[PDB]
This record gives structure tokens, C-alpha cells and sequence, in this order.
């Protein structure tokens, strides 16, 4: 398996920013990588993966917030047929991948910082993100 | 090997968003790496690289046009003389670089993703980016 | 494990702090030749970006720039701490960015630096972590 793993995910509304930190560490975990890097990549060009406040559930809601601001679904110069625009930009705005550094077996992440699967143009049943481990 | 390559491109226009998928996986094949990650960075603070919507032209066009709205060209607080702040601002909103994963001797990628260089103050004649690859 | 702490203390709310030197010294410091960098931040209020590293206007625009994308008092926020702004830019710059290390220098253009990108300052012991990975 070469330390990679795909994941599956289903998404209830639009927009949704899942806490896949869990699911990540625990798979670390059953590799036995101890030192390296996992990189976490989302196979959607309308779901992206982001690092952010793991506590208080009103700042994942207000990115959502400013994000739909920044990006509106509706614009009456998108050409893209099938709609979703706003969602390939919030993807690329956040990033489809990060790069987690791997310490003593545990994510390098500050105490408030997790990690998210960054759905835009949900639901869907059959999201899925990858994550790849480097050994030191 | 150090496995890293550097590739040109020329740019036509002010935005460009040009597919650089094929140079990547062209320079795995030569490389004969199989599984592992390829970094892909760009050497500009004015020109990125994103993954995003690799099939249908409309979803670039819209993404420039969205950047445009979010960072107008001109704009009356700027400072930055030379005139290309908003270049900046996409650039770093995008990102400079993107780590791809390896595996089976090509990019995995989700069913729609390419790897695109985003010029945001074109034209240019001499743009570059860089792909690294680490092996398992 | 090539991995090393950084602590910073930041000036305002909004600053961005070149720490290229502080990697590159570090770099030289491992002897690692060939590889990446991974530069992450701790927070989810500062993060990590490469952008030009010669005009202090083009940060001093960027700040600017971001400031009106991401308004710091907007009526619908429900974050009631109140830096709601800092949490958008974070994760639009990124918390962490990578980089090519070769023949033991960082891989970038002439005018790229790295930034730690503080969105919620002034603060004390802000940090943010260097891993190598080499070749
Ligand atoms: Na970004």
C-alpha cells in the first residue's frame, strides 16, 4: 500500500467542513510511521482540505459565511454550465492538499488546529480524500 | 538522481491558466519513480499553481474572472507602485506550489483534477516552475 | 528528525515577518543538501506564505488587500471572539507551505521570501515548525 489510504466521506448540505483529523491520526497509527509527512489531498475539484480552529464550531460557520460572500453561488458572468463555480474557487482558495509533519506518531499541530475536509458543492455521497505517508 | 526538473513556459496574456499535468508525469516517467510525491512550485510571486476542474475551459475562465472581482487591478489604497498587487494577492491566495502524490509510476489526481500554472501578470516570456520528486 | 521550533513575537494585528534567513540558517546548521522543507504555523490565526521579498509595499498591499476581502467586524459572524478575519486569511494563505531544498539553499525565484503571515496580533511566542525531509 506504500503508506496510502483513500477515505469516503458523505456530505449533508452545501457547504460543510468535516473534522478528518481522527481519521487520519488513527491510520498513522496503524502504519507505524513515527517521523515523515502525510499528505492529505482531496480527489474533488469542488472539495478542498484545510487546517483550523478544532473547538468552537462558529468559526468553521463564519468561514462558510465569509467564504460565500467572497465567492457567491450566482454570477451572471460564470460560463460553467454546470453551476458550481463558487465552489471551484473555495477549493482552490483553501487548497485541494495540505502537508502534515509527522512527529513521535502524532500530527504537528498546534492545540487548536485540526484538520478539515472542506465540502462546497454538497451533499454528496461519494466524497473521498487520500492520504499519502513519507518516512524520514 | 536529485530528480528535479525545471520547465519554461511563455504566457499570452494578462491571466492564464495553462495545464502542466503532461511535464509533470512526462518527468515521473523519465525519472522512473513510482510511488512517492512530486512538489511543484512556481518561481514567481506573480504566477501560482493550483489543481482544479481539468476538462471543461469555462471553470479557468471563471476562476479568473472571480479572482479579478475579489482582487480588482486597480485599486485606489495600493502602494505598490509597479501596479500588480492584485498578482500578488492571487498568487498567494492560490498558492506558489502544490504537492502531488505518486503512486503506480503517475499523479494521483480525482477523475477531474489537472495541475495548472496560474499567471496573474502576464504576458511573460520567461516563467518557470519546478518539479521535485521524493521517492518512498 | 530535521524538525525545529521557531517563536516569533509580532507587532500588530496584521504583520508579515520575513523568516527565510531563520530557515535557510537552520538548513545549513542539519547539513541536509537535498530535500523539502515543510514550514508550518501553529495557529489558526497566522500563516505561511512565499511572496516578494524586495518591496515592503507589496506586503504592506497585501495586508491591505486582505483586510477588505476579509473585514474585521462584519454583522453576520458568530464567532464571538472576534477574529473571525484572522481564521479566513490563515487558511487562505495556508498554515504551512512547502519548499525544494537543493544543494542546500531553498529553491526560489529572486524575489521570493517566506513569510509567517500574522493575522491576529500583536502576540507573544507565536511559533511555527521547519521539518526537512531529505533525499
Ligand atoms: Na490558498
Amino acid at each position: 500500500h506504500h503508506h496510502m489510504k483513500t477515505f469516503h466521506l458523505t456530505t449533508q448540505s452545501r457547504d460543510e467542513m468535516v473534522d478528518i483529523t481522527s481519521q487520519i491520526e488513527t491510520w498513522i497509527r496503524e502504519t507505524g510511521v513515527t517521523n515523515g509527512v502525510a499528505i492529505v489531498s482531496s480527489l474533488h475539484t469542488t472539495a478542498g482540505i484545510t487546517v483550523n480552529e478544532n473547538a468552537d464550531p462558529d468559526v468553521k460557520r463564519d468561514m462558510i459565511m465569509r467564504l460565500d460572500e467572497v465567492y457567491p453561488w450566482h454570477h451572471e458572468n460564470d460560463r460553467h454550465m454546470e453551476g458550481n463555480t463558487a465552489a471551484h474557487l473555495k477549493t482552490s482558495t483553501v487548497g485541494h492538499a495540505q502537508t502534515l509533519i509527522i512527529s513521535e506518531g502524532r500530527l504537528v499541530l498546534g492545540t487548536w488546529q485540526g484538520v478539515y475536509f472542506c465540502e462546497f458543492d454538497g451533499p454528496r455521497t461519494n466524497r473521498k480524500f487520500v492520504v499519502k505517508l513519507l518516512t524520514d
